[PDB]
């Protein structure tokens, strides 16, 4: 009654783990992409990869490296940003996990959003988020 608040609940769609730092001395945000967990099988198992890459920039996105046929990935990679800090508190850092598929187009798993407005710099950022439907 019931089955309509049951829809609004956010999707079993896995998890990711995520660092985050700005680097002061060199004026760079670090971000980790550091694995995921419990991510739903597109295929059977997925290939996943993450997509990540700051909003509104225009950008070509950072791609991690497709792990084959795991809905746990261990990514342990590293991305960074040239962005004066300054700048940052307008943009928006994005994760996305896709699932790699070399016929046809890859599927999104799900996303999520960090605005560096909310962000706690000068110590470092590290949660798993929920992957939000796309
Ligand atoms: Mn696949």
């Amino acid at each position: 009654g019931g089955g309509g608040i049951l829809d609004s609940m956010v999707e079993k769609l896995g998890k990711l783990q995520y660092s985050l730092d700005y680097d002061f001395q060199n004026n760079q945000l670090l971000v980790g992409i550091i694995q995921a967990a419990e991510l739903p099988a597109l295929d059977g198992t997925s290939d996943p990869y993450v997509k990540v890459f700051l909003l509104p920039d225009k950008k070509k996105k950072f791609e991690t490296k497709v792990h084959r046929k795991t809905l746990n990935p261990v990514f342990n990679e590293q991305f960074t940003f040239k962005v004066p800090y300054s700048e940052l508190g307008g943009k928006t850092l994005v994760m996305a996990v896709y699932d790699f598929d070399r016929f046809s187009k890859h599927d999104i798993i799900g996303e999520f959003k960090v605005p560096m407005n909310t962000v706690d710099f000068g110590h470092v950022t590290e949660e798993w988020r929920d992957l939000q439907s796309a």
